[PDB]
């Protein structure tokens, strides 16, 4: 019943510019939004990047994995 979130985890390989681009490409986010989330990943170690049903977050995780980003999902409490 609960809503879920997709989290992207910091990784030591992917370019900062790539991560900003992926968030725009996969989610349609604006450049300031994508950059903000990228920097949160890089400076906090992780960031919630999207939110919704468990099934919707399963798709976001799969899309992010195909892009090569470290994504997981968990219930939002
Ligand atoms: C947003 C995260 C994944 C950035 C990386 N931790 C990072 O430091 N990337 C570097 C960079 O963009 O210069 C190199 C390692 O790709
Ligand atoms: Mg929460
Ligand atoms: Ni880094």
């Amino acid at each position: 019943e609960a809503p879920w979130v997709t989290i992207v985890w910091d990784d030591p390989v992917n370019l900062m510019s790539y991560v900003t681009y992926v968030f725009q490409k996969l989610f349609g986010y604006s450049e300031p939004h994508a950059t903000k989330l990228m920097l949160q990943v890089h400076n906090e170690g992780k960031a919630v990047v999207s939110a919704g049903s468990r099934e919707s977050m399963e798709v976001d995780v799969s899309k992010l994995h195909a892009a090569g980003l470290w994504a997981t999902m968990q219930q939002d409490r």
